[PDB]
């Protein structure tokens, strides 16, 4: 395959829905590299496990941990961290408020170059246990040879990109990282890179990050077909934000005003969100405790009942993962009988304002509260106008593998959204227990 788009393994479901899954175990193997040094950029850690995933003759290279925490949560990972002589750690700042650091990328040097893992998973046992989550790995990036003046850039600016969004950190460990891309070759790179990062963006610098970098990649990089209007747009997520008291106010006017862009010229077009209802929770391979990592409060979800008309029930059948909750991002452009794609992102970036940006002051400022991190996979940077769906996840190249089922299929009238913060206390899970939150 062209697109290195993976998913993670899942325990309890037949091996031949793991052919070609991978664990963190697969990707740190001296197979994929012989490791000198890593980063980890996630939200959460569970530091002793994480070192067991490094193969042990690894296990004492330097680990630099990219995180988001503060206060007593910062104090908390630290502690856990410090037994390990060999690990650093690096606070992103988060200066609005609200704001979580929610990139999930590994960077990983070798001594035959340098890969770049961009993915979905939190770095505990139980994010790649049972769940749905997606990976995307980067070619093997070989070193510049010093003395040799190449850019080693691809046709899709990754390596600019992923500088760039390095460099919003302003971290001394981060620029250490930076001058390691910039010795590498990223040239083959065949995916764009879509980040967040906090702030308040103004002018040209709006196109930089979040749904307006998405926005400005599709009007440059894709192209407007007959009867496009009729091309849905699919989103799939694992948290919802607060998005307002009705559509106008930014899911229909703003977000999926740029999810709806091809080419550069200047709605009706369906828009389908897939979330986990209630019963695709208490029926899954956890259970209820997979909703622990699907966080939607009732505070947010009573302020907009709106919404859930929305509303698709998680079903994988083609890759064998109807019953391993999502916690993967992603997002597309299907055609109208969803045979062929224009465009796929994975992402960690959620359905909210804080993860892809609101627009403020009379749209003149873009404002993001968080660190976001996907890959877009569009057919112009594979020679392609559009991908064919596969039509069984494991099993042309020139197909992409969608991971769950297509069309997504309505909640029906007694479906809910899972709510993470309510009880459910009327009918068992997959184990026999009840949910009290
Ligand atoms: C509210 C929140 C916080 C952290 C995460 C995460 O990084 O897993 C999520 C998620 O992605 O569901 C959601």
């Amino acid at each position: 395959n062209p697109f290195q788009f993976y998913l993670t393994r899942v325990s309890g479901v037949k091996p031949k829905y793991n052919s070609g899954a991978l664990h963190i175990k697969d990707i740190l193997s001296p197979l994929f590299g012989t490791l000198v040094s890593s980063a980890q950029f996630n939200y959460c850690f569970d530091v002793d496990w994480l070192v067991k995933q490094y193969p042990p003759e690894f296990r004492k290279k330097p680990i630099l941990l990219v995180h988001g925490d503060k206060r007593e949560a910062k104090a908390h990972l630290h502690a856990q961290a410090k037994p390990y002589e060999n690990i650093s750690l690096c606070q992103a700042k988060l200066d609005i408020a609200f704001g979580t650091h929610h990139t999930k990328m590994m960077l990983l040097l070798y001594e035959e170059g340098l890969r770049v893992v961009i993915h979905t998973s939190n770095l505990i046992h139980a994010d790649w246990h049972q769940k749905t989550q997606g990976i995307w790995l980067s070619p093997l990036y070989p070193r510049i040879a010093d003395g040799t003046h190449k850019s080693g850039e691809s046709p899709t600016h990754f390596k600019a990109d992923l500088i760039s969004y390095l460099m919003a950190y302003n971290a001394p460990s981060l620029k250490e990282w930076i001058d390691v891309i910039h010795k590498h070759d990223l040239s083959e790179t065949n995916v764009y890179l879509i980040g967040s990062t906090p702030g308040r963006f103004q002018g040209s610098q709006k196109d930089n990050w979040g749904h307006f970098r998405l926005k400005k990649l599709l009007k440059d990089h894709a192209s407007s077909m007959p009867n496009a209007e009729s091309w849905p747009v699919v989103g799939q997520f694992s948290s919802v934000g607060s998005l307002g008291a009705d559509e106008s106010k930014w899911l229909c006017s703003e977000f999926k005003e740029s999810m709806l862009t091809l080419g550069k010229e200047s709605s009706s077009v369906p828009l389908y969100l897939i979330y986990p209802s209630v019963e695709n929770v208490r029926t899954s391979l956890e259970g209820y405790p997979a909703g622990g990592s699907l966080p939607y409060s009732i505070q947010t979800a009573e302020k907009q009942n709106w919404l859930h008309s929305y509303f698709h029930k998680w079903s994988a059948e083609t890759s064998g993962r109807s019953n391993a909750m999502p916690h993967i991002k992603t997002y597309m452009r299907p055609s109208p009988d969803f045979s062929k794609i224009a465009w796929f992102l994975v992402t960690s970036a959620n359905l909210s304002k804080a993860a892809w940006g609101a627009l403020e002051k009379n749209g003149t400022q873009l404002m993001i509260r968080s660190y976001e991190l996907g890959v877009l996979f569009l057919p112009s940077a594979f020679g392609l106008d559009s991908f064919k769906v596969k039509q069984k996840f494991f099993a042309p190249m020139a197909t992409f593998p969608v991971p769950y089922d297509l069309p997504p299929e309505l909640y029906g009238s007694k479906d809910r959204p899972w709510i993470w913060n309510i009880p459910y206390v009327k009918a068992p899970d997959t184990h026999g227990n009840m949910w009290v939150p």
